[PDB]
């Protein structure tokens, strides 16, 4: 619940409009070009793709700049990933919810 703040991910970028040609491969590279990537996620049933930037600044510099530009024959239309998009995993806190033995003999008094 950090990124919640700005409202979207700013490091992670989705492409839609995207050619059946297109490739997992491709887009990661065409990306990579500016700068370095972390990680890239294309399914073939979705033509959209999931591109995370390991930094910030450059994921911004390739939006604007990519963005009102086609790829192959169609226009690539740029989207940011929302907050949920990866999600949010369990902390330390979470084990404590976990009860002791010893409430085993806590019982009535009487039936």
């Amino acid at each position: 619940g950090s990124s919640g703040s700005s409202g979207r991910s700013k490091t992670v970028i989705l492409a839609k409009n995207l050619p059946a040609g297109t490739l997992a491969a491709e887009i990661q590279e065409t990306f990579s070009r500016f700068g370095s990537l972390g990680r890239v996620l294309l399914p073939e049933g979705g033509i959209t793709a999931i591109v995370e930037f390991l930094e910030p600044l450059e994921a911004r510099k390739a939006f604007r700049h990519l963005a009102y530009s086609k790829f192959h024959h169609v226009p690539l239309y740029l989207e940011w990933a929302p907050i949920g998009v990866f999600g949010a995993a369990p902390q330390k806190k979470d084990s404590q919810h976990e009860q002791p033995a010893e409430k085993a003999e806590s019982g009535p008094s009487s039936g």
